């Protein structure tokens, strides 16, 4: 007998995100200090074409445009990042009001409009000042971060009930420090997994500060995921042991770093053992990394993933990367940022942080696609391959939902095409366009379908 | 808007991909059976050892062509084969298997066509220096007279080299194909004796007036400017050096083979960067000049395109990266792009003389899955031939000169350095049992053969 399917669950907060270096511009204004990105992109030969955030969407001005299309679209939630330079300009000291200001009238005007406000307190944009004396290399950083934390969380509580700490420490620390293709543009292992343990003191330093002062908000992080398949199993062919076990030591790279000290309180030991035994990370350092966040672990409200794509990769002796393997490009479809299109592995993914961690609601707090979006003659955005990408994802997640997962919420990426950081204005990933030229707003028939989507769905 | 009458409609095999019986009947060692018998060479540690054993199985093979309809089937002659040490003594039993093999197919009404050389080079030449040697040039001529004088009258269509830029820089610059060789200056070398033996053997076959046409397949990939694509202004530098990378993989091959020279703008920039000796690249045009004679037609392997633009920091000779465009991509990471082929196709018969082209390859790698009914349900290969046929189609509307088109592949086989990981086939084999089960895209392309002639 047909019982009513399992539906997103009321209540369910179905939103868009952004991040304030990849929209706001408006970068030496009202007394902003400069950040990482500022120094990033005014660089030569780190962004493609030469782009950078100076005017972005121009959102600083023109937000209550952008607070009106959200509730046009029937937004239940957004999320944004604060500009820790527009607070604290050299990120500690005199605190900077007229930052408070944008944000008090960014947030005040969400709620009148009856958005949910949920704040990434850090997404990439350290003050450079900060910067100058080491970043998130220097262990002094923990403390200025939460002294900024606590001062909008104590600011903006009666408004913003939920807080997320870092978006992506995996980025943060492996493309801002290792690859350098992020800023600040460093190039050093062994201070990319400083810069992880600096991240994660960090995190538990607010969520400890929030329920020891009893302050009525949820806290979490934002991880990115990618869950990882053996092209070996793909061919139907036998596994070896070296195999699976330099696989799964690259999975946990990607994630299990940060999962595992958030969600346990520890670091994946045999990560840990490997990167000392291949002499990338120093043996104290692992030691007392992995005592550090035992001390200082507490469990977060909610735990935020950002998910586009899967990995397949197999072994590879020859290979130049920190693991013997290489990728594999399975046959499908793919994005502008050639990443496949693969909705199954959001189900999994869910359905692994279900089996494999505690219970916590979840949020996908970035899930969406890059198309090379064309305008027509009639002014519209006919982007059928990204309302496929959306349908199919939230169908998966649907599924999980079915399968018990406790998911709270999903934010698309983006609510309006942006600041893609090394790649530029280069990737679209709007559900809004934005025409850089005249800033003009144009709604995908991705914004359409979304509407209508939420209508159904809440 | 149709096919020209006697289109020839084929699929194309290359023997060390299918043959197998590796070291039988006195074959001499390729630089393919030594590659592959080297650790960490190959994907999974695959060999060509026994491949599809269609040595043995041939006959079977010939009837699925048959009944495929195939108007042309397209295979190489492994030179070890026939000179085991690459000269000296000819062995007969490998003449004895491409008599046999070239009888089957006429008596079944499938024109064979002649790959003379498909990369599997002789290891007793490869010791002496392979193609790096001039002397190559002459034990390649003789191997390829022979068995041009003793099939003529069966064999009307030879390539003198499949994808000459691969043997070069795959096998002696990159060293991901056999011999493994890296070093660019010896590709530029190797470059250079693959075209003047080209030439010999259209020079021989002209000058003793041998009723069969000499022709050469290059791969070809269609060069296409991300900033085009994003709609932005092109600066001159990245038009300049995109431009140098797709000539690198377009028109070093195509201008010496259609215009008997190399190009010069690349040839400046390879001295410039101390790729090539300025010796070299002053007797390099000479010679091509001197021995250039233009062939009966061009054999073109078609895939995909490539996107690219300018990157300042790049590790690449040239400066620049690749961008992947959003769509469908196959199991090599290749985009479905059947537009490349009309675009290449217009832009060879507006930019050379006029000359027939065949598509000598085209297709598609799957993870095709044999179901529990025996069959494989390869949609995906079936919409990509059918697009790129489409394309072809579009460019004899457009008044190119294509006379003919053959799918890689026939069977599914051994993928080089991929080893077996990947199925280009319409014909799918079971490695284990050798069983060959007709793909969906079998039936497809039967249809669209018997449709379209
Ligand atoms: O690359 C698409 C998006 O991926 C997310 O993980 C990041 O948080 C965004 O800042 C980025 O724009
Ligand atoms: O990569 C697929 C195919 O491409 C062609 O260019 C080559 O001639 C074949 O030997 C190869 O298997
Ligand atoms: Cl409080």
């Amino acid at each position: 007998m047909l019982e009513d399917p399992m539906s997103f669950p009321k209540g369910f907060l179905w939103g868009a995100a952004t991040a304030s270096y990849q929209i706001e511009g408006a970068w030496n204004e009202d007394g902003k200090g400069e950040s990482i990105w500022d120094r990033f992109t005014h660089q030569k030969r780190n962004i493609l074409y030469g782009h950078n955030g100076d005017v972005a969407c121009d959102h600083y001005h023109r937000f209550e445009e952008d607070v009106s299309l959200m509730k046009e679209l029937g937004l239940k939630a957004y999320r944004f990042s604060i500009a820790w330079t527009r607070i604290f300009p050299d990120g500690f000291g005199t605190v900077n009001q007229k930052g408070l200001e944008f944000y008090d009238r960014l947030i005040n005007k969400l709620v009148e409009n009856g958005i949910e406000p949920v704040v990434t307190l850090y997404h990439w944009d350290l003050p450079q000042k900060l910067q100058d004396i080491g970043g998130w290399a220097n262990p002094e950083i923990v403390n200025y971060y939460f002294d900024y934390a606590m001062l909008v969380i104590n600011r903006y509580k009666d408004k913003v009930k939920k807080w997320i700490t870092f978006n992506e420490p995996y980025c943060i620390a492996f493309l801002g420090y290792f690859h350098g293709i992020h800023a600040p543009g460093i190039k050093d292992f062994k201070v990319a997994m400083d810069v992880v343990h600096s991240l994660m003191l960090s995190h538990f330093k607010v969520v400890k500060a929030v329920k020891e002062n009893n302050i009525d908000v949820e806290v979490g992080i934002t991880l990115n995921l990618t869950p990882v398949y053996l092209q070996t199993e793909r061919l139907g062919y036998k596994v070896s042991e070296i195999e699976r076990e330099m696989v799964s030591l690259s999975s946990q790279l990607d994630n299990q770093l940060f999962l595992d000290p958030v969600l346990k309180g520890s670091y994946p030991q045999k990560l840990l053992d490997y990167l000392v035994q291949k002499d990338l990370l120093d043996s104290q350092k692992a030691l007392s990394m992995q005592q550090e966040v035992k001390e200082n672990f507490i469990f977060p409200d909610f735990l935020g993933i950002n998910y586009y794509t899967r990995a397949v990769r197999l072994y590879d002796e020859n290979s130049s990367w920190i693991f013997p393997i290489r990728w594999e490009h399975p046959a499908g479809e793919y994005t502008e940022m050639g990443w496949e299109v693969f909705p199954q592995g959001l189900f999994d993914l869910l359905i692994w942080i279900k089996e494999s961690y505690p219970q916590i609601p979840i949020y996908i707090t970035e899930n969406g696609a890059a198309y090379n979006d064309i305008v027509t003659e009639d002014g519209k955005v006919h982007d059928s391959k990204r309302i496929e990408y959306l349908k199919q994802h939230f169908e998966a997640a649907r599924k999980a939902i079915e399968n018990g997962v406790d998911l709270r919420g999903y934010f698309v990426w983006s609510l309006m095409d942006n600041f893609e950081w090394a790649m530029g204005y280069t990737k679209r990933f709007g559900i809004i366009y934005v025409d850089y030229e005249t800033q003009k707003r144009i709604k995908k028939d991705s914004f359409y379908f979304y509407q209508q989507y939420i209508k159904e769905n809440s």
